[PDB]
């Protein structure tokens, strides 16, 4: 199936919607799962939120490898364990050409359903770790920016919106 999501970009307000547990994992969860990687590809991302394309469940799916055959889904996601401390200057398909760094954890260790609904635990460290965590924050309608200053928030945007008025 060809995949028509949009991705939302600020300042919509269902960015901010606190997304809803995925009651079944059935053939309308995995056709989502399987439209949001296509999305995700298509506009050269690597991970995306069911939130970021309007869809308010708890639905990740993510691709950190470079040959785009690496895919990772997190229904349900849930955080078991953290530490350590990193970042790097994010960046984020719904606040777009706007980058900046984020303090994140350095490693967390997950429980969540995979495609097939079927319960399973990750240890991730580096990027993909900053990556989960990025996702996570969607779910609960936290963006990137809201670890920044209220000032380079207004910035942020102010940007996004021009670059948005521009399109079309
Ligand atoms: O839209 C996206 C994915 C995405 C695009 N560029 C990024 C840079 C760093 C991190 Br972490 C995540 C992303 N997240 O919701
Ligand atoms: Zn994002």
């Amino acid at each position: 199936h060809m995949s028509v999501l949009q991705v939302l970009h600020i300042p919509d307000e269902r960015l901010r919607k606190v997304a809803k547990p995925v009651e079944e994992v059935n053939a309308e969860i995995q056709r989502i799962v399987d439209d949001m990687f296509e999305t995700m590809y298509a506009e050269e991302g690597i991970g995306l939120a069911a939130t970021q394309v309007d869809i308010h469940q708890r639905i990740i799916v993510i691709d950190v490898s470079e040959n785009r055959d690496e895919r990772l889904v997190l229904i349900n996601p849930e955080l078991l364990e953290k530490s350590g401390e990193t970042g790097i200057e994010e960046g984020c398909l719904s606040i777009p050409e706007q980058r900046a760094l984020v303090p994140r954890a350095e490693k967390v260790k997950i429980r969540a359903l995979d495609r097939d609904g079927k319960p399973f635990e990750l240890e991730a460290d580096g990027l993909l770790a900053i990556c989960i965590q990025h996702e996570m924050d969607h779910l609960v309608g936290k963006l990137f920016m809201d670890y920044l200053s209220p000032l380079k928030q207004q910035r942020i945007r102010q940007k996004v919106e021009k670059l948005d008025r521009l399109k079309a």
